[PDB]
RNA sequence: GCCU
């Protein structure tokens, strides 16, 4: 999956850990982008509805979402 | 695994 964006910050819009998926607003441009559990990185694989995280953004096969998400420190 |  090519690359897009590095080190973009966001804001978890919602995370469904029955689902596994969720979506995180971008705070550069205000878009949500699809996050899948297995893009987030180490219940072990999941992030919190309101918390700010930094990712990058790639593209998948149903378009651009998430990758590479941890805290921002 | 694209609005629960």
């Amino acid at each position: 999956k090519k690359v897009i964006a590095t080190k973009v910050l966001g804001t978890v819009k919602w995370f469904n850990v029955r689902n596994g998926y969720g979506f995180i607003n971008r705070n550069d441009t205000k878009e949500d982008v699809f996050v899948h559990q297995t893009a987030i990185k180490k219940y072990l694989r999941s992030v919190g509805d309101g918390e700010t995280v930094e990712f990058d953004v790639v593209e998948g096969e149903k378009g651009a979402e998430a990758a590479n998400v941890t805290g921002p420190g």
